[PDB]
C-alpha cells in the first residue's frame, strides 16, 4: 500500500539514536505527514507574531528538550501536542532523520510521524497563527524565488493563500519528497 511502502522507505534512512547523547543545547521537530484525496502531505505551522525566535515564520511543530521527555522523539510529540492539540494515540514516529547542527552549540532532531486520518488540527493562539497542509509532490517541483538565498511559494488552491517555505523546514521537505517519492512507477 501507499503507507506501507512510505514507512519502508523512510526506514532505510532512521539513524535511531546514533547522534542523540552528544552535549549540546537540544530540540526535536515532528514532520508530520497526512493522506488526504489518495496522496501525501506535509503539515506546517506559522510562528505566532508574538514570539521571540522567527515570530510569523513558516516551521515543523517542535521546540526544545526538557527533563521529562524520556528521549528525544518524546520531545517532538510533547511540543506538536502543545501547538495543534495532536494526542499519542494520533502519531506513529516512523524515523529518525540526519540531525541539523546550528549555532556551534546546537543540535535539532528531526522524526517523520505518519497522523491519524480522524485528527484534526486545533492551532493553540499562544504558538500558532496558522496550520497548513502542502502536497508533498510540491517539493519535487517547487515555484522558487531569489531573496542570495532560495524560498518556495506554495498558493493553497482552497482559498488563495500564498505562503513562503525557507531555511532548515524547506531543506527538510524536500529530503522527505525524495526519499517517500523517488524512483516509483505510475
Ligand atoms: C544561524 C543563526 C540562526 C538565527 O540566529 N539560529 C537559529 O535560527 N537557531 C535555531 C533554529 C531552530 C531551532 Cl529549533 C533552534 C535554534
Amino acid at each position: 500500500s501507499m503507507l506501507d511502502d512510505a514507512k519502508a522507505r523512510l526506514r532505510k534512512y532512521d539513524i535511531g539514536g546514533k547522534y542523540s547523547h552528544l552535549p549540546y543545547n537540544k530540540y526535536s521537530v515532528l514532520l508530520p505527514l497526512v493522506a488526504k484525496e489518495g496522496k501525501l502531505h506535509l503539515l506546517f505551522t506559522v510562528r505566532s507574531e508574538k514570539l521571540r525566535r522567527a515570530p510569523g515564520e513558516v516551521c515543523f511543530p517542535g521546540g526544545k528538550r526538557d527533563p521529562t521527555d524520556m528521549d528525544d522523539a518524546a520531545t517532538a510529540l510533547r511540543e506538536a501536542q502543545e501547538e495543534v492539540g495532536l494526542r499519542p494515540h494520533q502519531v506513529e514516529v516512523v524515523c529518525c532523520l540526519v540531525p541539523c547542527l546550528i549555532d556551534t552549540d546546537t543540535l535539532i532532531t528531526p522524526f517523520v510521524g505518519l497522523i491519524d486520518h480522524n485528527f484534526q488540527a486545533q492551532p493553540n493562539p499562544a504558538e500558532v497563527k496558522d496550520v497548513f497542509l502542502v502536497p508533498l509532490a510540491y517539493f519535487l517541483h517547487p515555484q522558487v524565488h531569489d531573496q542570495i538565498n532560495h524560498i518556495f511559494e506554495y498558493t493553497n488552491p482552497e482559498d488563495g493563500v500564498t505562503y513562503q517555505i525557507k531555511g532548515m523546514t524547506a531543506n527538510l521537505a524536500v529530503l522527505v519528497a525524495f526519499i517517500i517519492l523517488e524512483k516509483k512507477p505510475t
